[PDB]
């Protein structure tokens, strides 16, 4: 019974909240408000990054899960390739996907499905890896690396610039963004007569809405009982700034990715900075409540654990050893939230009639920026196809008996899901306000 002018409220102006705002606006809605405790682009948004990988990789070997993920990935790629708003930010550089151990290579097979793509080049010798870039870039020995190179049809997007472009387009189409603290910091949803009626912000403003979308990423569990469906989990990233004289050499290189070591990208234009991530199964931040119950609580930090730095420099030694001792120009932790099987959680709430969930991006949601809003709007409108709905629906049963330490098909570092409570030392990198 929504009209196009019904008050709609989105909690979170991150990747999926912004996508939702954009798609509501495109679909004719004229009374949408988005709330976020940070200015766009949010400093705690996982999407606020100079690059993200865009590729069609799979996360399951189950036929039904593969089919649904293919549908959603095709829609996202369509956006990056064909939507004038998103095309500017996508760079089809190609992508190397690799591993080292037998367990890693098994996982690589599931992810890459090399038998389905004759275009992939198989790499098994160090010289083959070095030849992916001009002489002097990939100087390392790539010890034990084996993988598959996609020459095109995969690459990277300028995540921050795409996020900002989408928000600014939503805004010019009439979406209200209320950002910053306290005005955009939601402190509770409004619970009235067994429904959610909107939200209250930290400035003590009451925001009533006909429908509320919860798109708060790793923080979503603060607001609602997810019945153990979400595990807030964090990853680590650094930048190294190349000198102006050395930047040309590194331009246009493919994304280099080993699922047991880490990955990096060509340098950004603004600062000539290479972004590097050490791969691992993630950090939780498990706190015990007065109940004695367990929950992972996100926090902002513009540093990484020293152990993460060690893993980054180890990766660089194997690939770009000439850079392995360079000081970092930027470092941060980056949060998302994993469902029990890393499938998305996009549905109407089963009891709260007015609430729509758009979360559980499971550390792989950025690439859906162009498209995921359509699916979240479909959920509000009741238009999700049964096939897709079955995979992404509200699902407490999959999260019952939950193992919080499940590595969920990820590898690297200690091959354990770690915890920030175990971290004793952090880096000392210069602060940068990425909300600009
Ligand atoms: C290091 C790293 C690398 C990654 N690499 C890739 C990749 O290569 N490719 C890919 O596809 N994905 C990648 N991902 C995953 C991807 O970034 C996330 O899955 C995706 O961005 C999550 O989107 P989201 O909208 O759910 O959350 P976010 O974009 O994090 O947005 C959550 C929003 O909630 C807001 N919020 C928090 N508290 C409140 C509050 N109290 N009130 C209102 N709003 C609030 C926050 O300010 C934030 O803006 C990566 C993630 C990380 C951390
Ligand atoms: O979706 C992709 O193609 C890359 S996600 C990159 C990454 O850093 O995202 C965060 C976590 O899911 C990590 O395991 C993972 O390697």
């Amino acid at each position: 019974a929504v009209t196009k002018s019904s008050s709609l409220l989105i909690v979170g102006a991150g990747t999926w909240g912004t996508s939702t705002a954009l798609h509501l606006a495109r679909r004719g809605y004229t009374n949408v408000t988005v709330l976020d405790p940070y200015p766009v682009p949010s400093a705690i948004s996982a999407g606020n990054d100079v690059n993200k990988v865009i590729s069609s990789g799979q996360y399951s070997n189950n036929k039904d899960e593969i089919e649904v993920n293919e549908i959603l990935a095709e829609e996202a790629f369509n956006g990056w390739k064909n939507d004038p708003l998103f095309k500017p930010y996508y760079h089809d550089t190609g992508l190397l996907m690799s591993a080292c151990s037998q367990e890693g290579l098994d996982r690589l097979g599931v992810r890459v499905r090399p038998g389905e793509d004759p275009n992939l080049v198989e790499l098994t010798r160090p010289e083959q890896f070095r030849k992916l870039a001009p002489e002097g870039v990939l100087q390392g020995d790539f010890p034990g690396w084996k993988g598959y190179f996609a020459r095109s049809g995969a690459g990277w997007a300028h995540a921050r610039n795409a996020l900002v472009a989408a928000a600014r387009e939503a805004q010019r189409m009439g979406v209200k963004f209320v950002t910053g603290t306290p005005q955009g910091r939601v402190v509770t949803l409004i619970f009235e007569n067994n429904d959610v009626k909107g939200a209250v912000t930290a400035d003590g403003k009451i925001w009533r809405a006909e429908r509320t979308f919860l798109c708060a990423g790793a923080s979503a569990g603060q607001f609602l009982d997810f019945k153990n469906q979400l595990r807030p989990t964090a990853w680590t990233l650094v930048h190294i700034a190349l000198k102006p004289e050395e930047r040309a050499l590194y331009k246009n290189i493919p994304v280099i990715f080993n699922i047991e070591r880490g990955f990096f990208f060509e340098p950004d234009e603004e600062r000539g900075e290479i972004k590097i991530c050490d791969e691992h199964p993630g950090y939780t931040n498990m706190v015990q409540s007065a109940d004695g119950t367990m929950m992972s609580i996100p926090f902002e930090k513009t540093q990484i654990p020293k152990e993460a730095e060690t893993r980054v420099r180890a990766l660089l030694k194997e690939t770009m050893p000439q850079l392995a001792d360079r000081p970092f120009s930027f470092a941060r932790i980056c949060w998302c939230a994993d469902t029990a099987n890393r499938e998305f959680l996009i549905d109407r709430h089963p009891q709260y009639h007015s609430l729509v969930l758009g979360c559980g991006a499971s550390g792989r949601g950025f690439k859906y920026l162009p498209s995921i809003g359509n699916l979240i709007v479909d959920a509000m409108e009741g238009k999700v196809p049964q096939k897709i709905h079955e995979l992404i629906k509200w699902n407490p049963d999959i999260a019952a008996n939950r193992n919080w330490r499940d590595t969920l098909g990820r590898f690297g570092g200690p091959n354990r899901v770690m915890d920030f409570h175990d971290v004793k030392e952090w880096t000392n990198v210069q602060y940068r306000d990425i909300s600009k």
